[PDB]
């Protein structure tokens, strides 16, 4: 068991560099459109109360320098969609994969291709936190890097990176430019809400531990769904819904362990800790593997 | 984060190789496909295989190689060590700049896990001091490769051959030399006792201070010999002078001397973490090299 990302090649051939004035960041080149954060047009002095419509009307196509590897792309038009800028270019990307845009829910996971100056540096896995932030690894220059899944040769783009908050977590938009969570591309006092643990993912990971041969944390108890939730919330765990229970069904069938019986085991693990032991290499309960991820990998 | 190299340059080299009823993955570079030589073996062959004799009984047509939906005609075969080299009639147009390198225990690399010639996922792994890797691999993953990248050049370092009883994984370099005292034969084999990669734990503590985790720093310093005494005691690898120099940059970037950090690790080893965490971990992480920290940070 490992945090497995998707193979990044299909996304690597879409990464470009976008420069506007003194600002350079990453863009996503699909067909004849380059997508990037609309704050590329801002000078940081603009960031307290930016009027993006007023800022954008003053720009010409040639104010945007887009470079794909060694070749310059010619911008022939531009438009704003929510908080994403769409730069129409003269050339369509011949490496455009089969793709779609998907807005994900808190708890969903995806791979991130971290990029600087249009060139990929690394790939890793992470999750939409319940507070709509992601715990990424991003440095100055990484704005415009994207997150994606690739189930069955279709790239589903779900995240574009915009900002790092004071607590060091990361926020961005879907590829239609709508922010995840209550955040805005503006220098305001916005702070992440208190984060909670993604309960349905912890349960999926415990099922993965059972598949790989550990049973030490099981017990003879069960629980009602409401009693579990009353307990779980006292540990800042997210409520478990009947939807989550249904989604865990396949893992329950494979292991012979009823979902509410695994909930009874999680209750005891939160009460007892791990007693010097580890589960799948970890001394903490892991919440960034979804039920789908466990089935994919195991 | 545990960060892998972008895998695009390698994805274009993965193919499917079938021999008899056995299917696994191959690496297609120019006009040669590389794969584990045990592809030629049946279950009964593995009890005592004579690979030279088993290979002389195969012909080119016994090897079915498929690059996606396109069949590649094998025109020759040979063994190097434990790697089979299938010469094919078409050079891979997607061959990257590459080298075959052999890595040392403690070094890390990315694994592109592959089934039926099709890349499934990518993750970061380290070569343990006992020469195993703690990967995740299912039936069909043999022939998946490990690699590093430096400025356009892919350094291939690992090809997957086997899984041991404890669930860890063993393989060869791309010249077919096994990592560790392992053989591609059906016989009793087991992972040896493993140790913690000290220089990597120190690199990860430096990454922690770069990210604002400082609670484990203290006023104390130590010497190489004092520290290696406690390292021995806790099943850590000895720290050498080369390790201290390899941590040189991080020591300046952070302005914290290596022997100053060692005094922190000493205290973490002796008294534990006291309910606290470092970079989101309740354990001391040893699968990040000093280079890995520099590259990511
Ligand atoms: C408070 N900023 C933010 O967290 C945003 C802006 C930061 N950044 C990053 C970046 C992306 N990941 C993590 C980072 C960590 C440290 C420093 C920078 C980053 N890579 C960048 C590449 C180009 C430009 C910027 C940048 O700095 N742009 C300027 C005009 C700016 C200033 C204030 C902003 C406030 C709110 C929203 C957008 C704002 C934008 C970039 C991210
Ligand atoms: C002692 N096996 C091993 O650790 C590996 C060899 C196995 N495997 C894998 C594979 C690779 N990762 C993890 C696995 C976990 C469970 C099952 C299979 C795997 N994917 C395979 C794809 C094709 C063939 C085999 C296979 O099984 N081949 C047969 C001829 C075989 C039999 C005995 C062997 C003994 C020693 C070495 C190689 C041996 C090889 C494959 C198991």
């Amino acid at each position: 068991f490992r945090k497995m990302a998707f193979p990044s090649g299909k996304v690597e051939g879409c990464m470009v560099q976008v420069t506007c004035g003194t600002t350079t960041l990453n863009g996503l080149w699909l067909d004849d459109v380059v997508y990037c954060p609309r704050h590329v047009i801002c000078t940081s002095e603009d960031m307290l109360n930016p009027n993006y419509e007023d800022l954008l009307i003053r720009k010409s196509n040639h104010n945007f320098l887009v470079q794909a590897g060694n070749v310059q792309l010619r911008v022939i038009g531009h438009s704003m969609q929510n908080c994403v800028l769409k730069l129409k270019v003269d050339t369509a990307n011949p490496k455009t994969p089969k793709y779609k845009f998907v807005r994900i829910q808190p708890g969903q996971t995806f791979s991130v291709l971290a990029c600087y100056n249009g060139s990929p540096s690394g790939v890793y896995q992470c999750a939409m936190r319940p507070n709509f932030t992601i715990k990424g690894s991003f440095l100055n220059g990484s704005c415009g890097s994207v997150g994606f899944n690739i189930d069955y040769d279709c790239v589903s783009f779900c995240y574009m990176h915009h900002m790092e908050l004071p607590t060091g977590v990361h926020v961005g938009t879907d590829l239609e430019g709508n922010f995840y969570g209550p955040f805005v591309d503006r220098q305001t006092a916005q702070a992440a809400g208190t984060d909670t643990t993604i309960t349905v993912n912890v349960l999926a990971w415990l099922y993965a531990a059972v598949i790989n041969g550990d049973r030490w944390f099981l017990n003879r108890f069960t629980t009602t769904l409401n009693d579990f939730n009353l307990v779980a919330m006292k540990y800042n765990y997210e409520p478990l819904t009947q939807d989550h229970v249904d989604i865990l069904g396949p893992l329950s069938a494979q292991t012979g362990i009823a979902v509410l019986d695994m909930c009874a085991s999680l209750k005891e693990l939160l009460q007892n800790g791990m007693n010097g032991r580890t589960i799948l290499g970890s001394a903490l309960l892991e919440d960034e593997f979804t039920p789908f991820d466990v089935v994919r990998q195991c």
